[PDB]
DNA sequence: CGTA
């Protein structure tokens, strides 16, 4: 019947761990948990963090130490786990997990931040290209798909507090926002906007200006589903009172047979 | 050529676990000035109080494990004063005023205002009491060296993140203006008369590689009265010494 | 991400 999925950029898993991540996790009780920015060598993580009771866990670390990484905890045996799009440039930064849960594929993606370089804005845009290709291929083969994670782009003006101030800042460039339009036009739905059309709804806030108190944030974290599957979506929400990282978690609930 | 070193040590027992004792003989100043001793000096090692070649002087706070200043000297002063004659300022282990005849040395751990409005207010009034003190000594004709942790970076050049910190104590317009007012009473920031570059810092946050990335503040200073500035040979930041969140700073004077 |  009901399956709950949570996505969370954790800005460091052992950092969030010292702040009581496990207490939060055991309280929230997702059936599947997607995490971005683990940043730790998974094989030397606390055992109580790798083996949480009732879950199987999967870590996909970057090649660079202390950088990126994603993880998934699941109560549902996956029938398959893939950790890349099959393009080495993109598959080495610890950004990709694709799990087969029979009814749907689950993509847990840490999409690149394009602020550091002109070439990281390029890397980002090309990761975007490669992701759309991958998901489209799986979808066109008859698979339902759920994509969650940190897209690193606010879509519409509704999705950041200062839209006009950032129109030349990565995360809100016309190029970036245009790809999300294109992504959607390929048959995918922004699930939060299926149920909530309000401004103010953010998932990231700068640590400075102490922006979170002020609610001066960006919606950088999304659950997307393919159109064909959108009737199984019952809930899509932001867990805005969950602290510990510069991102808050997002939740999805699907009703399934 | 007399060399003075000023170092906020974030605890004298914590830094003792690094070979501060080995640094201190591996780098032998005429006068060593230490801020934030954080310890009952009678429960400090015999070898930590009584160093060979040095008379040591500890000015501890009333509060346990808090604040405190120390001075190690080859030539002992003729007097040591430990307060401005203002009670709430004189009980926090913040003040050493040593008469070396040829000059007075102020070894001051200035309050930090970051924790509350009351402590910011306290830091600012401490700023006033000190200025009155040093103005009075300077007016009696004395040559004055003032060293230690001011807990304020004066100008944007003196910290890595001026913009996000302009509402943080350590970089308020009220704190920066007092450094203006102090200098304009006829006192000289010694470092800035030899080095005018950015990225010159004495403190770095422990949190987030800060030092290894050089995100720091210049919070430690050597100041002299205007008249006396002619005798300052060198003023430098000992950027590479470790074991505290502050690094040492150095002064070489001629006579 | 470094200001605690
Ligand atoms: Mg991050
Ligand atoms: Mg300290």
């Amino acid at each position: 019947a009901v399956l709950k999925i949570i996505s969370w950029n954790v800005n460091g898993l052992r950092a969030v761990h010292r702040k009581g991540f496990l207490k939060w996790f055991m309280e929230e009780k997702p059936d599947i948990l997607c995490l971005q920015e683990i940043k730790a060598a998974p094989e030397q993580l606390p055992r109580k963090l790798r083996h949480v009771e009732g879950y199987r866990s999967f870590f996909t670390p970057a090649e660079r130490k202390g950088y990126s990484g994603v993880a998934m905890y699941t109560k549902v045996p996956p029938s398959s786990l893939r950790e890349g799009f099959g393009v080495e440039r993109f598959d080495t930064e610890g950004r990709i997990q694709i799990a087969d849960f029979d009814d749907f594929l689950l993509y847990n993606i840490y999409f690149p931040n394009g602020k550091m370089s002109e070439e990281r804005l390029k890397y980002k845009l090309e990761f975007y290209d490669a992701f759309l290709e991958d998901v489209n291929r799986e979808r066109d083969s008859g698979r339902n798909v759920i994509i969650c994670g940190d897209f690193n782009t606010a879509h519409r003006e509704i999705d950041l507090a200062r839209p006009k101030e950032n129109s030349n800042v990565s995360g809100f460039l016309p190029v970036e926002r245009a790809w999300i339009d294109k992504f959607i036009e390929n048959g995918y739905v922004d699930t939060f906007r299926m149920f909530n059309s309000d401004p103010g709804q953010y998932t990231w806030w700068s640590y400075r200006t102490r922006a979170r108190e002020r609610n001066v944030g960006w919606r950088l974290d999304y659950f997307f589903v393919n159109e064909e599957f959108k009737g199984k979506v019952k809930r899509s929400w932001i867990l805005s009172d969950v602290m510990g990282s510069d991102h808050c978690p997002i939740g999805l609930e699907i009703e399934l047979l």
